[PDB]
């Protein structure tokens, strides 16, 4: 069925799949909508035998240069994807609420990719975007598909963040501390405008652009103290830097930061391990540094988020898109 969001008993059946799945993503909540105000919402969910919620996919649909609307379920659906009898199930009800609106559904799951999955998806229909897209520019992926993630439950009795590293690493986190550098954190209007100086500060030194204060403002509106949290860096008085998480199902995701310019004492390392150290707090069992561009020293997101995840970075199955409208599919969409 499709889901009513004007219906608030129905609204919060389907949050309370999603916040209770271990398949559940912070991109999937209907938070998420609210966030990415400019798109439009359309959701749609499954029931087993009794009634109950046993799968679910919120969808977001873009503009084109076409009379046709770009579907995307970021990081979704929540459920097991790998049981593609059942995805095809919750695929064709998203489909009928699409109406014909759209010129494809696409989905980019965090489920490992493997050639036997790869196959099934295509031998079903689907069309995949992973190893054979170009790793960057407007034709890759929306989502990077290599992600340093740290797995916690590989160490099941760690009480703090250096617990979890050797004893090269224990040092490089402890010089910022021990240089003075404090972290305080908190989902207050307080904290945001700290982290958006610094925000903007790395874009203006970085020549790039940045998203409005704005989107951030509904971030923390739509997500409560427990689940969105700002971390501060500062050092006797001086702002150095900052860095959103978000704890949403079995993971802690560092999703935003920003540095100031010069000197910042190694700050965003107490950033990470503040991070880290919520996750063992909360006992989540993973803690996701984001993507990289590629698993080599030459490029500075992986050097960076290497020194906190030492294992192989996970590759995901990329962009699953169900093809609605081929002609527009070929004008928009190319390996």
């Amino acid at each position: 069925p499709v889901l009513n969001l004007n219906d608030p008993q129905a609204v919060e059946r389907y949050e309370e799949f999603m916040r209770q799945s271990p398949y559940g993503q912070v991109t999937q909540d209907l938070g998420w909508a609210k966030v990415k105000n400019n798109w439009e919402p359309v959701d749609v969910y499954l029931e087993d035998d009794q009634g109950a919620i046993i799968a679910a996919m919120s969808m977001l649909l873009g503009d084109t240069p076409t009379d046709k609307k770009f579907a995307y379920a970021s990081k979704g659906p929540v459920m097991d994807v790998t049981d593609v009898d059942l995805l095809d199930r919750l695929v064709d009800e998203a489909v009928k609420a699409l109406d014909g609106r759209a010129y494809v559904l696409r989905f980019d799951p965090e489920v490992a990719y493997s050639d036997e999955f790869n196959t099934t998806l295509q031998d079903h229909g689907y069309v995949t975007r992973n190893r054979n897209v170009a790793d960057a520019g407007m034709h890759a992926t929306i989502q990077p598909r290599l992600n340093m993630v740290l797995d916690l439950t590989k160490f099941p009795d760690a009480k703090t963040t250096l617990d979890l590293y050797p004893s090269k690493t224990k040092s490089k986190i402890k010089r910022p501390f021990r240089d003075g550098v404090e972290v305080h954190s908190g989902n207050s209007a307080t904290e945001l405008d700290e982290f958006f100086k610094t925000y903007t500060t790395m874009a203006e030194r970085h020549g790039i652009t940045h998203r409005p204060i704005e989107y951030f403002q509904r971030m923390q509106a739509a997500f409560d103290a427990d689940t969105m949290r700002i971390f501060v860096a500062e050092r006797e008085g001086k702002l150095l830097s900052t860095g959103i998480a978000l704890k949403y199902g079995r993971k802690i995701w560092y999703m935003y930061a920003g540095s100031m310019d010069g000197n910042t004492y190694y700050a965003p390392y107490a950033v990470q391990s503040e991070m880290i150290q919520w996750a063992l707090d909360t006992n989540t069992d993973l803690y996701d540094l984001g993507g990289i561009e590629s698993e080599s020293t030459d490029d500075s997101l992986y050097v960076f988020k290497h020194v906190f995840v030492k294992d192989a970075p996970r590759e995901y199955i990329g962009e699953i898109d169900k093809v609605l409208d081929p002609e527009v599919y070929a004008e928009l969409v190319k390996d």
